[PDB]
């Protein structure tokens, strides 16, 4: 559980934001990239892995799990890489009501910023303080804290 | 001070390398850009604030606490923008060994990415899984929920 992940993209403004998501907290990290290409996504993982202990990764599409650059950086990070078969029909829910509420924050912040990345990461910011009360961001480190310990 | 992050940009193949530590754990994140302009190290700080709780942050020169586009950005993420001044003489030679350390780790794994920014992932990922036993990604962990807590 602490150390699963699971990866989303979304489109806004012609754009592809890559998200990916810590399941059991809802603490995410996202970027804005032209396109989804396994380059793209090998180099976001190898980011998201430097920075907390990313166990096992669910991809978001068929294209992911299958690309050998995609399971290059998985194997060089220490991932274990899998499918994101929703097993759990829940799982379809929450991904698709955390994408309307990301593009919710970013229509809020939108002015705020010339660029869609901007935008994005003020809306990474908003979703991860915001108390549900605990944050996501005090969830996660709870979480991993607890383990390590 | 589990809120107290330090700043730091050294230079390596013509490119810029910046640096954010945490200075209780000695966790970092990074990145490779052109140049260090104020809204590259706002753009930054906007990113590392939206991922750990920062309050406050120590900047690496006097350009970025002067520029307004970086006191913005640390408004807008509710951080407190200070000077870097090393009034601790430690500090200096901390980071100054820092930047060596991750010198010798980017050329440790240069062979194994065309492009310098992911080499700069590569090393952060082993820097803060390195254990000195912890390691700087047990340690930030450890130290904010315990300041949760
Ligand atoms: C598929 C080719 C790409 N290479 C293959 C390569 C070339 C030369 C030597 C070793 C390798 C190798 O396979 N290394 C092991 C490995 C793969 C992933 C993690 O470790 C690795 C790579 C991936 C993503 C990137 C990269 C680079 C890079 O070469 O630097 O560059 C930045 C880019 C940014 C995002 C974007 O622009 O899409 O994402
Ligand atoms: C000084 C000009 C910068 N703008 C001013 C602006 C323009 C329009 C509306 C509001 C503002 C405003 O002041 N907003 C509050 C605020 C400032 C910093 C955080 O919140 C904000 C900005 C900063 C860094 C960036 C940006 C952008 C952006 O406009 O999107 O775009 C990506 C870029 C990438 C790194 C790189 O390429 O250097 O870093
Ligand atoms: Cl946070
Ligand atoms: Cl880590």
């Amino acid at each position: 559980s602490p150390g699963i992940w699971q990866l989303d993209c979304t489109h806004l403004e012609g754009k592809v934001i890559l998200v990916a998501v810590h399941v059991a907290s809802g603490y995410i990290e996202a970027e804005v990239i032209p396109a989804e290409t396994g380059q793209e996504t090998a180099y976001f993982l190898l980011k998201l892995a430097g920075r907390w202990p990313v166990k096992t990764v669910h991809t978001d599409n068929g294209s992911n799990f299958t690309s050998t650059t995609v399971k290059a950086a998985c194997w060089w990070a220490g991932i274990k890489q899998e499918d994101g078969i929703p097993y759990n029909p829940q799982s379809q829910g929450v991904i698709e009501s955390m994408n309307k509420e990301l593009k919710k924050i970013i229509g809020q912040v939108r002015d705020q910023a010339e660029h869609l990345k901007t935008a994005v990461q003020m809306a990474v910011f908003i979703h991860n303080h915001k108390r549900k009360g605990y944050s996501a961001g005090e969830r996660i480190v709870d979480i991993i804290a607890t383990d390590i310990q």
